[PDB]
């Protein structure tokens, strides 16, 4: 009759996306995602751990979570669920689940309870928890999306394989951006074993709900979190440089107390090269001709970091908040890195201007901004190319 | 393997509430309820409406929502949708449905669509929008909640049924707060047809999360938008009172030529009565008893108003934003409310503190506060006390 029903359509915001859930120690896990936040009530607690074995029992665990991202201006919130134990939940290893309890609120009383990752009987080793680990350095890449310049990522590849060596690996997260082409240009390092590419591209669902590149960083961080002694962060536009007197490794027995650090900057402009009628810049490496880079004298930049995700919980885009030890934002001269601004989205040649031979002594100004000469790349271009080839070969070798 | 699931559990807002769906003419309806209003995401639109006739036959109208509450605080937001038709959809009175679609942002991917209303075949009746209408006077009551005083409603009942004549009805919202007893002092005015008692306990499920009063007014004005030709929106601690020499007819006249006027408060304290022994409280009634109002001038406080409905397309609980024809605020001199603030919960004997026979005369204070002795409504209470005997019958007593 006058029975006012209230008839509710749709799901403007679920209350938690699982991405990833990941053992992060012998005590502690890990659920990567998305939280919708609340608004005018509590949410105490937003989470709760559980663990269920085989053997029908079950413990509960210290559930924290933290908001990584900026938290706000997006309908869901990167979260990052930690779920610590007072025992090893499993090495019983007669099988075990993880749950995760995630409240709307404190006063009204369902709520939703999932599986987060399941091991299987016998799937457990703790001789990977502790040296040593597959390899030393591990670069996660961005959340890729967009209309990527594949010819950018063989160069950034050879260059960085060569960069950190033989024992490290390489991290990609397809959003889109690995067009056939891209693939291509990763090809000779998939087969290798070098490079992973993942398929988030489902993604889609939430493109716009939440900040994109906070949660491809937190996942990559506990799903590799034992894969190395460091992990790196940073874009294929960016490549890491060191001033000369540094190995690599001779700037992390320095660093060695320092579980994350910054990395200061080189802006390269993406358009500014030489005039120059003998130079076939078609067929030159991008870091090999655009020699030209933004020096000023103390303006506060943007910022790359490694970490040693061993000694971590979350992380952002350019640091991380969220850490045990201490932060070394002073390496400037002794770790650098090149950033080449807007060029992975540029459809062809990058040498879009040409400026004078004088350029290279003089302070030329371009868009307002002046610039300098910088073939700090450029010299360590044919050491690279010879390094692909010893390597992957060719790439008319694809490989 | 490494391709990655976005798996999401859990419904932490629901895009769209239904509280109610109308026909507001022969080619325009709303749909009131709430909506969860997006987060950075374009939303445009947030709704479109359809007509989809028995035959299959489809037409859409335009589309526009309201937002009479505030628009942010809640996770629900107060939604008027309004369809209107380059024709009535439903002209041959074959019957058909209204429908809604509720989108989630821009990218209109996904999107909600559902029945709104119905109209049977040979249902649509053209002269339920052409006077005479069924009521002169129509009052929606706000939101029942909480313990309220029986003795009131009696009384507030009693004056009000006397105040707007028989050509008046009043619709009250039951949220719990209508308890036996109370439904009892409403039961003799339910059978005379003069009062109805929705029953809207449902919005619970969502109490906390949006404006309860704007729900509720906007469903009333929309629900008997041409039930009558005035809409009276006030609470039960408050008496529509006319400094006479002012019947009601000659009062709504002199205002015919605006759709909605506002009407100012005489505030009334409730816990203040006469130090008297020839006086027998418990049997007379609260405006009988509580004479005293607040006298401070030039202080601004919270007003209520009447509207026709007829050219009303939103409200909110002081007054319509959203009309055509204009608004008049100078009432002062001829309507007026008396509000006895706080009497509503209080169980028991309203007079709580006594004051002498100097205060008929003098000016009380209380509180801070200062107080003048009005017997304008106690006046009417033996006429009010009568007219409640003629026309529901003996009522027994005590308050
Ligand atoms: C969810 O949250 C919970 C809690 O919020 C997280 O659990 C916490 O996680 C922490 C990091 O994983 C962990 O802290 C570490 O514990 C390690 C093991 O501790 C055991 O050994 C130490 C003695 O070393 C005992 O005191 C302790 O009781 C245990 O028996 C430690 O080894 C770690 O210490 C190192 O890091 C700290 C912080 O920077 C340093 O101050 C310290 O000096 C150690 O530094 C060495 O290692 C770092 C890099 O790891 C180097 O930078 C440094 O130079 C040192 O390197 C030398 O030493 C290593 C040997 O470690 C040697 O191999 C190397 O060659 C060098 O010579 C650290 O303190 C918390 O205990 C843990 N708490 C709980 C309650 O679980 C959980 O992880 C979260 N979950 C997720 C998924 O994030
Ligand atoms: C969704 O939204 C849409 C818009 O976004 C809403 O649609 C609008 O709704 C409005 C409200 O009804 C409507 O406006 C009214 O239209 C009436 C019908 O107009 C038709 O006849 C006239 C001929 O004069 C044509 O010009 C017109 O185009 C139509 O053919 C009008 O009659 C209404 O006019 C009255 O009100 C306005 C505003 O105050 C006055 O300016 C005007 O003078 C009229 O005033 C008389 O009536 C009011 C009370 O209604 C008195 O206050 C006043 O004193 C006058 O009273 C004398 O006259 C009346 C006869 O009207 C008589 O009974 C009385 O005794 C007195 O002698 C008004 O203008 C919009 O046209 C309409 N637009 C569209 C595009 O749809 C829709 O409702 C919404 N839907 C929902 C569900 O919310
Ligand atoms: C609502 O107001 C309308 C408009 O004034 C009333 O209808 C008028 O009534 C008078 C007197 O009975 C007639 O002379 C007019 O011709 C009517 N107008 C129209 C357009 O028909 C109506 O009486 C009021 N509604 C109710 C229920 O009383
Ligand atoms: C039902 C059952 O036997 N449950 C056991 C529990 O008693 C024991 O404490 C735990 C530790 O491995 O393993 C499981
Ligand atoms: C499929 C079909 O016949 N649809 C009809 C439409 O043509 C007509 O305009 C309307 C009004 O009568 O009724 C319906
Ligand atoms: C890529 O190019 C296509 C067509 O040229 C365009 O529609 C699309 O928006 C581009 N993407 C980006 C990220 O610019
Ligand atoms: C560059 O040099 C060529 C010939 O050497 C000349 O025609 C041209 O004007 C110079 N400047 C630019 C911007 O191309
Ligand atoms: C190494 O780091 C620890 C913090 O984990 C700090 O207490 C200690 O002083 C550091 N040692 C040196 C030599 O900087
Ligand atoms: C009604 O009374 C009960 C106890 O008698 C109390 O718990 C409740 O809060 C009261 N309601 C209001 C609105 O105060
Ligand atoms: C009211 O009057 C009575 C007797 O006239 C007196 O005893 C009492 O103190 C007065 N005040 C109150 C608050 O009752
Ligand atoms: C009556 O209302 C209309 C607005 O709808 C206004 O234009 C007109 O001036 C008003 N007439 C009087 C006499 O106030
Ligand atoms: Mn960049
Ligand atoms: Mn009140």
């Amino acid at each position: 009759p006058n029975k006012r029903i209230f008839q509710a359509y749709g799901n403007a915001a679920a209350l938690f996306v699982q991405m990833g859930a990941y053992r992060g120690g012998p005590t502690t896990f890990a659920v990567v995602g998305l939280a919708s936040k609340p608004i005018h009530v509590f949410r105490l607690p937003w989470y709760k751990c559980e663990w269920i074995s085989n053997n029908g029992s079950s413990i509960r665990a210290k559930a924290y979570k933290m908001l990584p991202d900026w938290g706000y201006g997006r309908v869901y919130t990167v979260v990052v669920v930690n779920c610590t134990f007072p025992v090893n939940p499993n090495q019983d290893n007669a099988g075990g689940r993880l749950m995760l309890n995630a409240y709307y609120d404190e006063s009204q009383r369902k709520y939703e309870k999932f599986t987060a990752l399941e091991e299987l009987p016998g799937s457990y080793n703790e001789s990977k928890f502790r040296p040593p680990y597959q390899y030393e350095y591990l670069y996660c890449g961005s959340s890729l999306y967009g209309n990527l310049s594949a010819s950018r990522f063989r160069e950034w590849m050879a260059y960085h394989a060569w960069f950190f060596g033989p024992s490290s690996h390489f991290v990609f997260h397809d959003a889109g951006g690995v067009s056939p082409e891209v693939r291509a240009a990763l090809d000779p390092w998939v087969r290798a074993g070098r490079a992973t590419v993942q398929d988030i591209r489902g993604q889609a669902e939430f493109d716009g709900y939440y900040y994109n590149q906070f949660l491809v960083v937190n996942d990559c961080l506990h799903r590799y979190r034992y894969s190395a002694n460091w992990t790196f962060y940073f874009d294929v536009d960016e490549y890491i440089y060191l001033p000369e007197g540094n190995t690599l490794e001779s700037v992390l027995k320095d660093f060695s107390n320092y579980t994350q650090f910054t990395i200061e900057q080189n802006p390269m402009s993406s358009a500014l090269c030489f005039n120059d009628s003998t130079q076939d810049y078609p067929r030159q490496w991008g870091f090999e001709k655009l020699l030209f880079r933004e020096s000023r004298t103390g303006i506060r930049r943007d910022r790359k970091y490694a970490i040693q995700a061993k000694n971590a919980y979350a992380t952002g885009v350019h640091m991380s908040e969220n850490v045990i030890g201490k932060t070394l934002h002073q390496t400037e001269t002794k770790i650098r890195y090149y950033h080449y601004h807007n060029s992975i989205q540029v459809p062809g040649e990058l040498c879009r201007e040409f400026l004078p031979l004088s350029a290279k002594n003089n302070v030329t100004w371009y868009n307002g901004l002046p610039y300098v000469y910088d073939d700090n790349m450029k010299k360590l271009a044919s050491t690279i190319k010879d390094f692909e080839r010893n390597t992957i070969g060719n790439v008319q070798a694809y490989s």
